[PDB]
């Protein structure tokens, strides 16, 4: 695997809200109301252990704020099949 810095934008908003989405199902913290995704946000690149480059799929850290406390919520997401899980939601800690 392979980690790099990606921007906040749309796409990542997304991830951002679909944490908080899935973490309102899970009701840990109780209703929790999405706010924003902020920086820093780092993304995982999972490949085969082959030569072919294959992706197998992807992981994600970020930081959001949801209700007005800011979370670290890691996502993974399957290459294939687009699918997606919340792995982790923690905090609230402190901004970075
Ligand atoms: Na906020």
């Amino acid at each position: 695997g392979e980690w790099e810095i990606i921007d906040i934008g749309p796409f990542t908003q997304n991830l951002a809200k679909f944490a908080v989405d899935e973490e309102n199902k899970i009701g840990q913290y109780g209703r929790l109301t999405f706010n924003k995704a902020i920086r820093p946000c780092m993304k995982k690149t999972i490949y085969e252990n082959e030569g072919f480059r294959e992706i197998k799929g992807y992981e994600y850290q970020l930081y959001v704020y949801a209700s007005d406390k800011l979370f670290r919520a890691d996502i993974s997401e399957d290459y294939k099949t687009r699918g997606r899980k919340l792995l982790r939601f923690n905090g609230p800690v402190p901004p970075p």
